[PDB]
């Protein structure tokens, strides 16, 4: 569905969450395994969720046509090549793809899972109803870029951004308030900017990336193989966090605003479809 970012319309159930992919695999030739159980597996081709999300099923990776991994900042890298090499696995949909292999397909981190057991932060920032609400209000641009990052999730890049662009007039620093109201302001604030700093965190993919896109705010991300399959989305990819200027962003805004984008990727259906196609 090639269309311009400004034309992004959203429904309540369109937001991508790794949970939605779990239930779609548990209910409806596709196994969802928390990446942690793939990373710290005791057997080579046998894994399981060990009760996580009430899933005691044993997975025989030698017999699964499609494997889905997520709910984690862990990446898929050479450590999992022996699984990727399995001939019966036709597709590996994963969060944080960190290997140049055509069998591995990235899917968006999306939005936090509100239904995480006994976690208010998840119940707060996992609230897609708020994101949907703000996306319906008039997008009155208050400033160019929006900065609200926890530097301690990936200091190497994040600290560099703050050291450089916090003092810029065309940048707004967002306050840190973990609450239903603090979240709403955080969404309304990011909604009111053309861009938003979306650097990688503990994991390569970040929720800020997709919160920004659902609000039609262009996220700024550093180039990474894990993002090499999202270049058909209105994301501003940068070689480094240096020499970003109001002119450069004003240039990329007009370009990114004039282009057509595969915005259907932002919808859960695109990934339901892709999992059904391969399975
Ligand atoms: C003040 C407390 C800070 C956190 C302390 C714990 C450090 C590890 O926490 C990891 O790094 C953080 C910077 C977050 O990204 C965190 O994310 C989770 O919580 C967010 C609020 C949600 O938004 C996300 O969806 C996701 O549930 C992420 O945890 C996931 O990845 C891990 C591998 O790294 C494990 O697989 C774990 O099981 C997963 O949940
Ligand atoms: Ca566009
Ligand atoms: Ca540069
Ligand atoms: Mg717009
Ligand atoms: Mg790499
Ligand atoms: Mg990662
Ligand atoms: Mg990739
Ligand atoms: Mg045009």
């Amino acid at each position: 569905g090639a269309m311009k970012l400004a034309e992004l319309t959203l429904e309540s159930d369109d937001f991508i969450t790794s949970d939605k992919l779990f239930n779609f695999c548990k209910s409806t030739g596709a196994k969802y395994v928390k990446t942690d159980f793939i990373k710290f597996r005791q057997y080579q081709y046998i894994v399981s969720n060990c009760g996580w999300r009430d899933d005691t099923d044993v997975v025989f990776l030698e017999n699964t046509p499609v494997l889905v991994t997520g709910h984690s900042d862990y990446d898929i890298s050479e450590r999992e090549i022996d699984i990727i090499r399995l001939p019966n696995i036709r597709a590996w949909f994963c969060q944080n793809r960190n290997i140049p292999h055509p069998k591995v397909i990235s899917f968006p981190l999306g939005i936090t899972n509100k239904d995480e057991p006994n976690s208010e932060i998840h119940r707060i920032i996992g609230n897609t109803d708020r994101i949907l609400e703000v996306s319906k209000t008039p997008k009155e641009i208050k400033n160019l870029v929006y900065m609200n990052i926890t530097v301690k999730n990936f200091p190497e890049e994040r600290q560099r951004i703050v050291d450089l662009y916090s003092d810029k007039s065309w940048v707004t620093i967002g306050k840190g308030e973990v609450s239903e109201e603090g979240h709403r302001k955080f969404l309304e604030d990011m909604y009111a900017h053309k861009f938003c700093f979306a650097p990688r965190g503990n994991g390569i993919d970040t929720h800020r990336l997709w919160e920004s896109l659902y609000l039609r705010t262009i996220p700024i991300v550093k180039k990474h193989i894990a993002m090499e399959q999202f270049t058909d989305l209105p994301i501003l990819f940068v070689n480094d966090w240096e020499n970003i200027t109001e002119e450069y962003l004003n240039e990329q805004y007009d370009i990114i605003m004039a282009k057509d984008w595969n915005l259907d990727k932002l919808k859960i259906d695109y990934w339901y479809q892709k999992i059904l196609e391969y399975s």
